[PDB]
Order: C-alpha cells, then structure tokens, then sequence
C-alpha cells in the first residue's frame, strides 16, 4: 500500500512539442502517439503502454485548449510552488 502519486511531468514533454507549436500539430501528434503508445500494439507490455495512452491525451486536451494551455504555461516548471522568482514585494 502507498500514497497516490503526483505526477510531476511536463505535458509538453510527454507529446513531444514546444510552446510555440501550432494547435494543428499537437493534434496530429497525439494520435499517432496514442497508437505508438498503445498497449494492444505492445504485446511486451500492455499495462506500461496504457498508462502512456491517458496521458498523451490527458496533456492533448490540456494544451489544446486556451484555459488549460495558458493556466498550465503561466504556472511554468513548478505548479505548487508559483511565487519563485526575483523578489521584490511591493504594495500601493
């Protein structure tokens, strides 16, 4: 028995693009990722493969769309922790 797990994987990793990709190519990726990734087509390992299936569409989705893509990018490496840049508070 153990603790569900985080994650702490970048979406734009597990696809295989940059930032300044085109909402076209992330599409087109994902499903050739899905089959790549697919279990039935990994006769080796099913349950690995399956697992890299809801992710490349878990992330397709996240960046697909313009919320989720922009809350995801703005967040940057780290999501629980945001404040970590020059310090500087400043209130007026």
């Amino acid at each position: 028995g153990s603790s569900g797990s985080s994650g702490m994987a970048n979406y734009y990793e597990v696809l295989g693009v940059q930032a300044s990709a085109s909402p076209e190519d992330i599409k087109k990726a994902y499903r050739k990722l899905a089959l790549r990734w697919h279990p039935d087509k990994n006769p080796d390992n099913k349950e690995e493969a399956e697992k890299k299936f809801k992710l490349v569409s878990e992330a397709y989705e996240v960046l697909s769309d313009s919320k989720k893509r922009s809350l995801y990018d703005r967040a940057g490496c780290d999501s629980w922790r945001a404040g970590g840049g020059a310090s500087g508070p400043s209130s007026g």
